[PDB]
């Protein structure tokens, strides 16, 4: 109980009163208090602040930052690099109220290995004059360390500028865990990586992926950052791919610290047609997530990408709830009938909800988010400091979500998607019919709309709490606490690895905001739930205990 | 207009009325809701949080720190010694309502200069096998750069070995100036310039050549706030060890404005266990913030700096009283009802000052991570729920005015700047305060102080209210923004000496803050030193 937490706490209970009653519409705050939708980060809504973005970190390294009335200038070695990249993340978490994420770990701060090689490279001609001129451009396969034991030639003065240039990285990735796993007040940050192939990229992934094996302090297990690895097939994720060693790395790290996630870029949906192995600037066509479950890919009146984008808000379903009222008619024919059209009204109201706050995070001024309305979003840089940014935001996203889905598929038929057939095709039709939903309204209102499978990192037992308070207790559904997550298969229920991937799948194609997969348990049972995500489209996994 | 400006707006505005209406005593809200006590940071009052203190970092970089689930080892470098100081004054500003201030930084951070020194030196031993084991243990007069054009055997290595260094820590030390510079959505203070070693004055040199660059495309920085500490046999007198320093800090100052200058003679920052030798004595030496705080002397401890800190302070107004007064003819009937109105007041504030205190004890150990367990003077043997009462009493309280000269023009018509006779008058309106300060100290068993408030938060609170009141009077209420504590006003054509003489014998009387401002080569700021050394100065000031 620090002093900032009782600050925030105050502040965060004399704000919602006044959103309810001052900000939304009395058709949508209706049913913010009726069990039907949680408006996510209801306390930041005066302030028109937006969720997360993924940060242009091009844009500040090579030309500096002036935010307030500190000025900075561009970086010239890896130490200032990776500490810039911090001093953003730190900067903008201030100004948003969701997480901060960095795509392209790898392709970002790979220039910056080469320059402080240089460095090196003219330090070591001071005690020994010599025209070492051509090191700048030498091709290198990679940064590798080995004993210095037996070596009498310019090799001798070569391979240990590549020695010291390894611990001055392998330091450099050492603070960047330590400094955003020490969070002082009251920071979320997630890094992904895995899609470069070249000497600078690949000296990354290795030193960050040692140094979350040893750990932070005396041997403990690191929480932040969160580390996502990115899959893709003719790269890393076959045998005779370029950077299989790597892949085959990051799963020793996830047998005793249980990270890096995995995502799969085949997944069928994850496809852009610009994307070329030859291209330098080819990060912006992959697809990025974080720590929370959110993906920013197409786009209605732009290109397919993700840099520089973000989401706006959004909000989360009770689909229980509407089938637990559904009960009591005998038919099965009318109570399926009579679910869809609970549904449909409040996929309606929710549409407006969103609508109402893009006006209100309108009309605002570029300097409300310092360096992020002048370097972070895609149509900054054409604004003047207060000339009321409205040609930027229409490239944002809008999410819908839902919630316990096993519950409700035990209020219509009795059994749920783990043990029944018929309970397995009823499940795909409740969650089909809300993606089609979606693009009706991104055309109606104008914007870009999907669906969500929310983390219920907020949201674990706010629901079933007070449906025991209206209904009772029901067997099967309101006795054991703890809605069940999105889709998944109850963990009361004894189900083996496989069983539990064939059922989950087909759910991720239909869900293009988020998901995951959960597994509870040597590497060889990590790479095997890693293989489920790849003979079916997954997209997003996860091994943890 | 930033998210984290509104949050904390509705904060302190839906904090304070709860402050003020359920958790003090009648009788001071009385007299804070009527122009005559202000308190300091009363919307962080139901926070147990106490003001500012001076970081040991010796007990961080030695053994590191665990606090929350994050756990760090001993530092080996520099560069990790500046970020750990760095990250020390950031944790702890989320536990306290003020600033944060680092004394004997060259002290502080001596021992990681040789530590990285010794580093290059078995890095250099790598790439040519020789046996480099006596550069250890090698006493250096200093580390200074030059060039490298023509010199040859084993002497390039190590005196390049020792010209790279100066650029690791030059790194360090402006990386330390941006950083602390730099708005995420923090007040930081350094003292340094009493320490002799190699070390120390590199880590000096390095951050005074920094400082005058400036930050960015050459502009000048605002933050840290850094202070000169000025010794007779250590760096005044052209003959001592550290007066080059002391000509380059002044020629900084010319053009940069910072930094500031600490009188260590001063008659009252003297101690008795200060000797020349003792690897540990800047324990017995005088630190300051930007803040104008002193914590010195202790009634039931040694008397130190480090490791302690404020609990709270709190502003009168005099003028106030003094304006009451007015009307009756007679001059001494007028005088002697001053303090009569003073007394009662005063003994308020002590009440107040005194039940805070009541309630700031009784917290928890694990509401200061960091604080409790390693930045206080009697932490590091209580459990983390022993309910901390044993180490608050080593804290000390304040209590301040604000407008001398107005008050000095209510009762016989001319101010301290002008007069022989209103000078008199200004000498006892403080000893009294000084007196009755003893006496509350005796009386409450803690530790009581009068301030000079830095006026902050309290520019022109109180001269709208007295206008909207008495009216408007030639003199007083006409000019807005009330003078410092004891300052001559802006308004009157005055001369550095005259200047000087007039506000050089308050600072005793005032032990717990004060400064002198003068706005404008090093000729002027080294003539202003002079001036501070002449009299008995304590704090000093120079800037346009
Ligand atoms: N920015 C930071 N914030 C917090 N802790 C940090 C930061 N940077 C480094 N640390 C931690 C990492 C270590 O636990 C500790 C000391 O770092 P360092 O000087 O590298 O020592 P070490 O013993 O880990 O190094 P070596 O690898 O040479 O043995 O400080
Ligand atoms: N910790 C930090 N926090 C914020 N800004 C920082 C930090 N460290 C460095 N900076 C800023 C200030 C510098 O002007 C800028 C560039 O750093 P740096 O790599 O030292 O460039 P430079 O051009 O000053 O170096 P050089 O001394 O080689 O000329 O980064
Ligand atoms: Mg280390
Ligand atoms: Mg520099």
């Amino acid at each position: 109980d620090t002093p900032a937490g009782m600050m925030m706490k105050f502040a965060s209970e004399t704000t919602k009163p006044f959103v309810d009653d001052y900000l939304l519409s009395e058709d949508v705050r209706d049913a913010v208090m009726h069990n039907y939708i949680h408006i996510h980060d209801k306390d930041y809504y005066p302030t028109k602040s937006l969720t997360c973005v993924q940060h242009p970190l091009d844009v500040i390294l090579n030309h500096g930052f002036t935010a307030g009335h500190g000025s900075s200038r561009p970086a010239k070695r890896i130490e200032t690099a990776a500490v810039l990249a911090c001093i953003s993340l730190e900067t903008c978490q201030n100004e948003m109220h969701g997480g901060q994420a960095i795509p392209a770990f790898d392709f970002y701060l790979a220039p910056y290995v080469r320059m402080s090689y240089q460095e090196e490279v003219k330090n070591l001609e001071k005690l020994t004059g010599e025209d070492l001129s051509n090191l700048y451009d030498a091709p290198i396969d990679d940064y590798i360390e080995k004993p210095l034991d037996g070596l009498q030639g310019r090799e001798r003065l070569e391979q240990h500028a590549i020695n010291k240039t390894v611990n001055r990285v392998h330091q450099a990735m050492e603070a960047f865990i330590h400094n955003m796993n020490t969070i002082h007040s009251r920071v979320f940050s997630s890094i992904n990586y895995g899609t470069d192939t070249s000497a600078e990229g690949r000296c990354i992934m290795r030193e960050i992926l040692q140094s979350t094996y040893q750990g932070v302090g005396n041997g403990e297990t690191a929480i932040f950052p969160i580390q996502i690895w990115k899959k893709k097939r003719g790269v890393n994720y076959l045998p005779e791919d370029r950077n299989y060693d790597l892949y085959k790395l990051a799963c020793k790290v996830t047998a005793r610290r249980f990270f890096p996630n995995f995502l799969n870029l085949d997944a069928t949906f994850n496809q852009n047609e610009k994307w070329r192995a030859d291209d330098p600037e080819r990060y912006k066509w992959e697809i990025a997530t974080m720590g929370c479950r959110t993906r920013v890919f197409e786009d209605r009146w732009g290109e397919k990408t993700s840099i520089a984008r973000g989401n706006l808000s959004f909000s989360t379903i009770n689909i229980v709830k509407l089938a637990i009222e559904c009960m009591g008619i005998e038919n099965e024919k009318q109570r399926i009938d009579m679910f869809f059209a609970k549904l449909d009204n409040i996929l309606d109201i929710t549409a407006k909800q969103l609508d109402e706050r893009f006006q209100f995070q309108k009309t605002a001024m570029a300097k409300q988010f310092p360096l992020l309305m002048k370097y972070l979003w895609v149509g900054a840089e054409n604004l003047k400091p207060e000339e009321t940014i409205e040609s930027v935001i229409n490239h944002g996203t809008l999410g819908i979500g839902f919630i316990g889905l096993a519950e409700c598929l035990v209020a219509l038929i009795g059994k749920h998607h783990g043990e029944s057939e018929k309970a397995q095709e009823l499940g795909l039709k409740i969650i089909t019919y809300m993606r089609d939903r979606a693009n009706e309204f991104s055309e109606q209102y104008h914007h870009n709309y999907s669906i969500l499978a929310t983390p219920a990192e907020g949201l674990s037992g706010k629901f079933t709490k007070k449906d025991r308070k209206q209904f009772g207790v029901i067997p099967g559904v309101t006795d054991r606490d703890y809605y069940t997550n999105s889709n998944h298969v109850p963990v009361y229920y004894k189900c083996t690895a496989l069983k539990k991937a064939q059922i989950e799948a087909p759910y991720h194609d239909l869900t293009r905001g988020g998901h995951i997969f959960y597994v509870e348990i040597n590497p060889s049972v990590i790479e095997s739930v890693v293989d489920m995500m790849d003979k079916y489209n997954m997209g997003y996994g996860s091994v943890n205990h």
